[PDB]
């Protein structure tokens, strides 16, 4: 059949990956789009069940997808979002992989709230990417707003409940990407609020330079290359990374590297930490990015772009 979760027709695949075969999808009774997920039913790793959940935790928070569906159909389970516009690292490759100082002040104030409200649900992101930074569609009240999507590498980090955090460990396992993730996580030790916030701090340098100083590097495993990775993270001052850059990023990157494990961060100071670059060069903080300008002033489009 053509119709899933009684209401959502399939439509074109947009993934088939690291998170399971992901459609386009229309609500039969409004027409609005959606975004559905499928994965199979006996699976080594059971991920999307507890997404679902995360969704409805977060539900009304601006920049997440509202959830509204979760299914059992044959012998695949079913997730039903919102369906949402391109990562901000498909943006990045279109702008020709490097942002303005201006779009990525105004983009890293949205990732902070965004990763704060998270936090204010006692979880932490713990995949700090660009591709999981999503703007939305067009015509749409929030199209290029900042989004945030797939929670399947998601902690509770307190108790809901009594607001305690959980213990301090280490030995544990390497788990994300090498490019953003914190030095804490290199070095196995347990993720806080602040691991989620340094990873934000790479992502940063990652687009006003257009690379990081530790991408393509060499080992002969996975496990030697995190570590030269991690090493060279060590080894490169927040300044050196600034370099040519508003300082405020590397004050940014130095402050949440310096954070306790069970600290809450200061979110509404980095905000207007990073807001002073816009100050210092005498920009405006309006909404206008690198990616509207794109194709004549068009935008991003399918046939040229991807
Ligand atoms: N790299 C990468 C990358 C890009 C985009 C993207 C999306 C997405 C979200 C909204 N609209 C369209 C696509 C999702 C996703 C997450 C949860 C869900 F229920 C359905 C889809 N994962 N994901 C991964
Ligand atoms: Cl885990
Ligand atoms: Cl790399």
């Amino acid at each position: 059949s053509s119709v899933v979760g009684l209401h959502y027709k399939i439509g074109k695949k947009i993934g088939e990956g690291s998170f399971g075969v992901i459609f386009e999808g229309t609500n039969i009774i409004n027409g609005v789009p959606v975004a559905i997920k499928f994965e199979p039913r006996k699976t080594e790793a059971p991920q999307l069940r507890d997404e679902y959940r995360t969704y409805k935790h977060l539900q009304g928070c601006d920049g997440i997808p509202n959830a509204y569906y979760f299914g059992q159909e044959g012998l695949h389970n079913i997730l039903v979002i919102d369906l949402l516009g391109p990562s901000l690292e498909d943006l990045f490759d279109w702008c020709g992989r490097r942002f303005s100082v201006k779009t990525v002040v105004q983009v890293a104030i949205q990732m902070l709230t965004l990763v704060e409200e998270v936090h204010r649900h006692d979880l932490i992101y713990r995949d700090i990417k660009p591709d999981n930074f999503l703007i939305g569609r067009r015509g749409a009240t929030d199209e290029n707003n900042v989004h945030l999507i797939d929670f399947g590498m998601a902690k509770q980090y307190r108790d809901p409940r009594t607001k305690q955090h959980i213990p301090y460990r280490e030995k544990k396992s390497l788990s994300g990407t090498a490019r953003y993730m914190s030095i804490n996580t290199h070095l196995g030790r347990e993720q806080s609020r602040r691991d989620d916030l340094e990873a934000l701090g790479h992502v940063f340098f990652y687009f006003l330079r257009g690379q990081l100083p530790w991408q393509g590097l060499k080992a002969p495993t996975n496990k030697q290359k995190y570590e030269k990775i991690g090493d060279k993270k060590r080894t490169t001052p927040a300044v050196t990374l600034c370099d040519g850059l508003p300082q405020q990023f590397a004050e940014y990157l130095d402050s949440v590297r310096s954070l306790p494990f069970d600290a809450e961060p200061p979110y509404e100071e980095y905000r207007m930490l990073l807001l002073s670059v816009l100050d210092d060069l005498g920009q405006a903080c309006d909404g206008d990015m690198d990616w509207m300008h794109l194709n004549g002033g068009r935008g991003w489009d399918a046939t040229i772009n991807k």
